[PDB]
């Protein structure tokens, strides 16, 4: 046959490469795809004729509306799933010349869809305009550009003090003029027992070019419940919500994003010792595979929907061990020495001390555990329990570190014959010893009097 013209009796073939992030009609080899395996995809013949003129402006004449082709479908369906390496590739079997509506048809919950396309095949191949590639390599674009969880502890240096979580989600496009709207809309946190479930103060907002706020009740509705390694919370948006979300997205693009911001709150005296970790979980739509009830989580222990990767933060204990130049083998004589703990910035002639609240003139000590006072007991030892790791904060690994970057001990009353220090004393806890719940192990050596 003629090979500038279409054969109706060619061979073809057409591959689809389903990847985790997101056309020539050729294979791309790299092309980074993390290939997604168990996604099923369907591919309907629409009835327009590639033999013909007609046919291709037919196609034309849709102006790429995914939606028009819909109404061109045929009875002709033919479906693959994904395996391994992410492709679902339909053979010669499968596929003839024409135009197909390619949809994804069945997805784990935790992956993110591709949108709907149409393929021809032929296509003529843009890299070699005098032939027709039968072989068509299609790349499909996620619907959803990503969920995200970030987490906020740079003011909780010390264990027990307030976190803000900020979780933030794409929201599907849907035909908002034509009456279409998002049926469910829920964002799920899967919260460790030791925040209070019932203080979370959420703030929700839709995110973008110009953010609004939304309204408790009118626009969502937050149900915590007991879960059984975990507790739970959802933000389920309304109908009004969800109306304001599918216009906000249709009018928008694809950072169009809902935000929710949970405030955890901890008992002071919380044993955060080691990593305190959050993720959450977007259901986009009402499909019958995302059973989660926010009422009733029962004994689930994986996140709903389609999962952020979990946040961390890390917080470890200090032992700190008193002694003096002396070294006495009676440690009860280092007893009774106290201090605080300040982040500081460590300088030439000592550290210089962050104020812990910078409301007020005076230059305060942190609160760690509810505590700001640390007093030597036993065997001249006390435990400071427990400081974020400097080297770990706001949800990732601090990779270069500054002067800046230190805690400060301050002896505050010295041991019984001995002398306050000169200095504060500089330390790190790092995330290496917290996330081990190992202890960052301090000697403070007195001076006698
Ligand atoms: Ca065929
Ligand atoms: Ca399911
Ligand atoms: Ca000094
Ligand atoms: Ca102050």
């Amino acid at each position: 046959p003629n090979g500038s013209t279409i054969d109706p009796d060619a061979a073809t073939t057409l591959t689809v490469h389903k990847c985790e992030q997101t056309g020539t009609g050729n294979e791309d080899p790299q092309a980074e795809c993390k290939p997604v395996s168990d996604v099923e995809f369907t591919i309907t013949k629409l009835n327009v004729d590639l033999t013909t003129y007609d046919g291709w402006k037919t196609l034309a004449d849709l102006k790429g509306d995914v939606v028009k082709a819909g109404a061109l479908k045929s009875t002709t369906v033919q479906k693959i799933t994904t395996g391994a390496n992410g492709l679902a590739s339909f053979t010669d079997a499968q596929t003839e010349v024409g135009a197909y509506l390619v949809s994804e048809t069945r997805t784990p919950d935790k992956v993110i869809p591709a949108e709907d396309f149409v393929v021809t095949l032929p296509m003529t191949n843009p890299q070699d305009t005098a032939k027709w590639n039968y072989n068509v390599h299609v790349y499909p674009k996620n619907t959803l550009s990503g969920v995200d969880k970030q987490v906020t502890d740079k003011p909780a240096p010390g264990s027990g003090r307030d976190i803000t979580y900020t979780i933030t989600t794409s929201i599907p496009k849907v035909d908002y003029p034509g009456g279409a709207r998002i049926k469910r809309y829920e964002v799920v946190d899967r919260l460790d027992k030791r925040i209070k479930k019932e203080a979370l103060t959420p703030v929700v907002k839709i995110v973008g070019q110009n953010e609004v706020t939304l309204a408790e009740t009118t626009d969502y509705t937050l149900i915590t419940a007991e879960g059984k390694d975990h507790n739970w919370a959802t933000i389920q948006l309304t109908e009004e919500g969800r109306r304001k979300a599918s216009e906000a997205r249709y009018n928008g693009n694809g950072e169009t994003k809902l935000q929710v911001t949970l405030n955890a709150k901890f008992d002071a005296a919380v044993n955060l010792e080691g990593d305190l970790s959050n993720t959450a979980g977007l259901i986009p739509n009402d499909s019958p595979n995302f059973t989660w009830d926010p009422n009733n989580p029962g004994t689930t222990t994986d996140i709903p929907g389609i999962p952020t990767t979990p946040v961390l933060s890390k917080y470890g204990k200090v032992i700190l061990t008193k002694t003096g130049t002396d070294d006495l083998a009676d440690k009860t004589k280092y007893n009774g020495a106290q201090f605080q703990v300040y982040e500081c910035t460590k300088t030439a002639s000592g550290a210089t001390l962050r104020d812990s609240d910078p409301s007020t003139q005076t230059v305060d000590p942190l609160t760690i555990g509810g505590e700001k006072t640390f007093t030597t007991a036993g065997q001249g030892t006390v435990e400071i329990n427990y400081l974020r790791a400097n080297d770990y904060v706001n949800g990732a690994k601090k990779d270069q570190l500054t002067d800046e970057d230190y805690y400060c001990l301050v002896e505050t009353k010295a041991p019984e014959g001995y002398n306050l220090q000169a200095d504060p004393l500089p330390f790190r806890v790092l995330a290496e010893k917290a996330e081990k719940k190992a202890a960052t192990e301090v000697t403070v050596t007195d001076i006698p009097k």
